[PDB]
């Protein structure tokens, strides 16, 4: 019932407030974190979801006591009797640990992990290749330097690359938990103490890659490959049709599945518009050769206005109507498949500076 | 330390026969069927019997205490806190209490002109227990802005006006927040901006054929499926709100009409016979329409729809230009705001 | 001191918990309660839960705590923590989940000894809902209210107000959700566990309905214009040619539907809703449809593959066309026999599906 | 003092203490009888690996402390206590996570000659071990554990409060149309020692479900069965190197759609299910496959004049292909066809696996 243990517990409970002799002396704490797993990132909201092992120990004076006081005792499970660090981007929290381990010379550790959700500057303008960098601090204010010290519990070269029991599972992977110490200082209380943890972690774009690139990728092929093909007159129409039909309900399930914030829609989100307005105007124009070949009406509207343009953009880029309105649409169609051929290789540059990105850090 | 924990214990007691300063770390989610803003809230408090001899301490200055210790100076207007996370913290007391307050609250919601729905909150402090509170900074400190927040979710601080009086004395604060319409400009705006030009575009098809009744009849179901899925991402089920509810309506139902329109007009073009004879009032009526908008029967089916076809044309570009309009007006009014 | 704390001291400083508040331990405590439907916060097929919004109110006799108001400045409420104060342990049998807690840790207590508890919950009651007639849904969810430890002879529960008064109160609730109330009827009963135990059961079954306009314009109205379309497809497009396309456009954009409608239409294990049925019997007619007319094509404008046409295929499809009404011409004419067949299957098939609207309809307004 | 069942309670608390065991002689176990009926089973996270349930757990024992004629205190033999004041064993779940938003009663019952009763919900979320690999026609095995936290054997014995077939078929108040179905609580009684002095008795129970693939069929059987009938559609008329590809790059689309639609509304995990990870790899790997097929095949059409002929492998590739299956433009059009053959015959491989995949693990899954 009450053992040697007990009773030494009970010596050293019965007699908060800093456990300092002195309090000219600062107490010193000395801080870990081990990264779980990375829950959720909010972009919506510019939030982040994670699991966090807090690894926390300091030195106290009225719970030190020797083995020979009882039984040969040097470890003790304390509960936190209002015995006596703080994060700046708490925003809301476990399977929470009542009773603290302490040795015999007066330290005391834990390891509580927790949920923990923090506020982070998401910047989602490369997509599905984002790489982001979270910077969830630890610090005191009336705690100054002169009353809590924060140093690391590990040297920072162990700590940046521990990786030993991240989970590697789910959508993110994590990369560097590189600290920082830095102090912040305010006209009260000058010595205020922080630590930085920049947890920086990375997307896996395995899933968008295959269900947002590839479409999209596929689907500027075939409309490239659409219009060397058919006829600029005939059933292009329908081919155009058909595209557009079936990219107007893909692009609306796309803008659901694209992530946006206040900064700006992904990089890759303005090749999404521009790869249809040019399906659009596409079809319009294909449509009006259709309706201006077989079907006539009126004539060109002066050379200075049609045929000028015409003939000029020839000379930089390289039964009324047959031969004299086709070659209009011949070469509109020719400038079409220019800029068509111009977009894709954007796009397919934009794609590989945003995978170099994402690869390179 | 613990001789002057003990000796200010023996002194210290109950009453001992204030200062108040609030920061906005962040506006979380906006809650419309609740009318409830929910946020994340810094509170400090202020107020000057705690003395000590400084010089027996070596004049510490300064100390710390448990909560549990002191007399301390809660929320009115609030349906929950949200388990937000005490050492209370001079050389002659006047202790001070800062903590991570946090809030859900209710609050008066517009949402007429979404997504640039821009919303006033007031949040009243006031004394629970004791009858008749001031500033720790200037007010236009407070009301200029918080030097900690995001800033960054669809949601935009604006604006916190500071200012009222069994009697007890108010503090209001007047949270002005603001809409970020940009964050809708890709999920809810573009797709009704390309929705309606891939109409327009079809609307170029030549009537009472397959390519057109497959073309309206694919774009309605695409409609269809772009009001389920943005149904879940507003805030309400299809608001009802103009520019949301109402282009909806003034969409969908003329995208309907022109289809009823062009399968009509099929069905009189494939039945290639004897007919009932066109009416004469509808005679008249396409004879003067077709003016205000500038087998052997079978042509003049044709043309009765054709001059219709382009009449749901000119009412379908009417339509668009009141949402172009309207769309201009409210950006214009929010950011004049 | 004020005469409340002077009253509550010694109101409660012998008042011991967990003994029922009686005289005569043979009687019984008669605990009234009531409850008023606030909100229809959601109704979950998946988990088969109902999470509403009650204000539940709860009124029994006290013996313990009456007090002559002369002697105490004429007072004859008083308010006393919940915790400190005897409170019956009638529970809801469906309760799952507590949801949002409003918590309000007091209750008012009359100087005769009757109480007046009271407070706001955000159940989630476990419930059998039935999506048979999507998205004209009428659920008829139950709240049995019983005493888990307390007999009949130890607590007897009855209602506050007339059951009729109960059961047309609609006041307070929101009409401001996808679900419209229409009555929250109470029952009385004796639940006998044995011969000698027996214990005192409210059931309040809430009747609920649904607001079909969304899915009338979203899930019905796009779905019958298709089943009418293809209808039409059948009219000007002949048996080849044009036809072949249409059909294309049409599945191309049916199968986009029918993938966003089936995340969409609710799903529970014992069925799916009934409308989801000529969803499938749509599409199902569009693949065979399109499989048709190609077929025609590849058999006019591409005659040399000869199929073999048996004698009694041909004697099969005159019989089919009577009972109804260069091999080149021959595979028109039977082509447009199969047309005629598919497109009064299509017939019937939109005539059923307008039969089973305009019923789940019926039933759900006289409901 | 004139309320029977006041002086009774009085008399019971006056000396009873709550930090030891109510037995009149030391060294004699106690038995704690225990009984579980399951309620609903409200969630089963996978990728937490945790099962989230609603359970009415009762405990009964005998307390000699609370001894007392009915005769003497006026023919009282029901009465009830509050649980603080009385001693009720520390029976403890292991492999269990959280518990909370559960109605606690405060209650606890007791008789004239001692037994006690204690009853309580409990919306346990405990620790199992999910497979989800045959989903969606999946069994889980997942267990609960009652202990005792720091009394052993020869202090607490735990048993069942009806007997082992009793339990078993305890169905009387689950919410049977959710999506996972009860198939059985088998109880077991085992013994944990840390040592021959240090024993604690457990009680584990194994809660074995099963979903519901009717659940998704609407979700996942339907759009998955439609799509590989439309593709199928696809493969004949229209033919090769024609309006096939504005139809298979509309189907690919619509696949992607499917894909981004099923993410969420399948509770799968990143490990992946073969029925959902193939037969979603090797759908849209055989429509992007041929989409590429079609486009080469129809740009080799359209633009002919290619001055490299068909290579003399890509003959021999023909000849070795046709018999099995079964001008330059012309050629180039033959061997288009070929390849376009040799892809249906695999579609047609593919989906006949896919159904029969279904039908064996539908049959694995024991048919109604």
């Amino acid at each position: 019932t009450q053992p040697a243990l007990l009773r030494l517990s009970d010596h050293l409970l019965a007699n908060g407030v800093r456990p300092v002799r002195d309090w000219r002396k600062p107490t010193t704490v000395s801080i870990d974190v081990i990264m779980y797993a990375i829950l959720n990132v909010d972009e919506k909201n510019q939030v982040l979801t994670t699991y966090i092992w807090y690894r926390q120990y300091w030195t106290d004076e009225f719970l030190q006591w020797t083995p020979e006081d009882f039984d040969n005792v040097t470890k003790l499970s304390i509960p936190t009797d209002s015995i006596w660090i703080l994060i700046n981007e708490f925003v809301d929290v476990s399977p929470n640990i009542p009773y603290v381990y302490v040795h015999h010379r007066g330290e005391v550790q834990n390891y509580k992990p927790l949920q923990l959700v923090t506020a982070c500057s998401l910047d989602i303008y490369n997509f599905p290749f984002d790489v982001q960098n979270c910077s969830l601090t630890f610090t005191s204010w009336l705690h100054t330097i002169q009353d809590i010290n924060i140093t690391l519990w590990r040297s920072p070269e162990e700590v940046r690359s521990d990786k030993s029991i991240f989970i590697n599972q789910g959508e993110w992977e994590l990369l560097e938990v590189f600290p920082q110490f830095k102090e912040f200082s305010i006209d009260i209380s000058n010595s205020y103490a922080e630590m930085k943890f920049y947890v920086i972690i990375r997307r896996r774009p395995l899933f968008y890659a295959v269900s947002l690139l590839l479409p999209s990728i596929f689907l500027m092929v075939v409309d490239i490959v659409g219009f060397c093909l058919p006829p600029d007159s005939g059933e292009r129409v329908s081919f155009k049709i058909t595209l557009l039909l079936g990219y107007s309900v893909f692009l609306i399930i796309v803008s659901d599945t694209l992530p946006a914030t206040a900064i700006g829609t992904p990089l890759i989100g303005v090749y999404f518009v521009v790869c249809m307005a040019l399906l659009v105007i596409s079809l319009a124009e294909t449509i009006f050769i259709v309706r201006l070949v077989h079907k006539q009406d009126l004539q060109r509207p002066v050379p200075d206005w049609l045929r000028h343009l015409v003939l000029d953009r020839i000379a930089w880029i390289l039964r009324e109507v047959a031969r004299d309105w086709l070659r209009v649409g011949y070469v509109l169609d020719r400038l079409l498949f220019r800029i068509y051929l111009l977009a894709v290789l954007a796009y397919s540059i934009t794609l590989v500076t945003l995978w170099s990105i994402w690869h390179s850090s």
